[PDB]
């Protein structure tokens, strides 16, 4: 877990984690609104 | 989307989209394997 100038760095764990949990987290959303907003 | 700095790199898009892909994918998955693979 290098600082920078490789292929790890900080923008790039903070990205995953921004889409990762945009990603299940809104998904998920959608798919209880689809028919089972309960 | 610059090539560098300005809080945006390639390694941060790269990331965003890993683990958005990854994120909702296998979100969807367990879903389905969850009771209702139809």
């Amino acid at each position: 877990s290098p600082p920078v100038s490789r292929g790890l760095t900080g923008g790039e764990i903070v990205a995953v984690i921004f889409g990762l949990l945009l990603g299940a987290a809104l998904l998920l959303g959608i798919l209880v609104f689809r028919s089972r907003r309960a």
